[PDB]
């Protein structure tokens, strides 16, 4: 069927969670084992929220190259992401080894440091431009060297050096500061301009390794980010715009890694997105 009017007739039936439950039930189940082995325990911030061994991103290290970290490779339409989940305080040196190692130019954050009282990834960046960052087990420096406070989101640029070789590269930080605590946003007008924002800055292009976009478990927030772009990619690149399949996608995503859309809501909320999205680009 069309997405718009599928819509319609899931809302009216009442039928979303159904849905959402065959979408789980037809995913994708593959190994990962090394994200299971003892010595990464405190490298996972929760234990049902793994990489598959497959399309792991693996750091470019001897001793232990695991990171909580997804490539999701979109075939057709041409896109990649990494997916992760928010640094935990013993990875954050992981975390920009593999923003240097993979030569991504932008970092997409769609949580809050602290949400219902608890704390949901680690201070990973520096919050004033004189106060850098050091990180001695990975043997990067990082530095604030801008921002601009939006009422919505935040953009910070941020200098990272490899210490080791004194090279220096700019990085983008794309911070969505407002989705609420609980549940999804009432429109999807903040988060498409916030989207748009992404992908004007270059960061999602192919001169530029793959995007990082995090939440908290890498999963929820940041399956919905990306499930938007690529289906919007899509409907630009067909001869059918109709034809997009917004499950199909998802399941093809759900290939790559565990959980992509945590709830009905998301799910609905992603429908919301993509259909009032297309729009806008005529
Ligand atoms: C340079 C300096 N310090 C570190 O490590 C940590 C940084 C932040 C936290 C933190 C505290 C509450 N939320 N996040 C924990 C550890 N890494 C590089």
């Amino acid at each position: 069927m069309e997405m718009e009017k599928e819509f319609e007739q899931i809302d009216k039936s009442g039928s979303w969670a159904a849905i959402y439950q065959d979408i789980r039930h037809e995913a994708s189940d593959f190994p990962s084992r090394v994200a299971k082995l003892p010595k990464n325990k405190n490298r996972n911030r929760y234990r049902d929220v793994s990489p598959f061994d497959h399309s792991r991103i693996k750091l470019h290290q001897e001793d232990n190259d695991y990171i909580n970290a997804s490539l999701i490779k979109m075939e057709e339409a041409q896109r990649s992401y990494i997916l992760t989940q928010g640094p935990l305080p013993n990875t954050v040196g992981h975390f920009w080894e593999m923003v240097w190692e993979q030569k991504s130019r932008g970092v997409v954050m769609l949580n809050r440091v602290m949400e219902k009282g608890s704390l949901k990834c680690a201070q990973y960046w520096p919050q004033k431009e004189e106060k850098e960052m050091i990180f001695e087990d990975t043997n990067l420096k990082l530095t604030l060297i801008s921002e601009d406070i939006k009422s919505y989101y935040t953009v910070r640029q941020l200098e990272l050096e490899n210490l080791t070789t004194q090279e220096t590269r700019e990085i983008l930080h794309f911070h969505y500061t407002t989705w609420p605590d609980f549940g999804v946003p009432e429109s999807p007008a903040s988060f498409l301009n916030f989207l748009f924002k992404v992908r004007e800055s270059g960061s999602l292009s192919p001169e530029h390794g793959p995007v990082v976009v995090h939440c908290s478990a890498g999963i929820g927030r940041s399956g919905t980010f990306c499930l938007a772009d690529t289906c919007l990619l899509l409907m630009d690149k067909r001869k059918d715009p109709s034809s997009v399949d917004i499950k199909k996608v998802l399941l093809e995503m759900r290939k790559f890694r565990m959980g992509l859309i945590q709830t009905a809501d998301q799910l609905r909320f992603s429908y919301l997105a993509v259909i009032e999205g297309a729009k806008f680009i005529m």
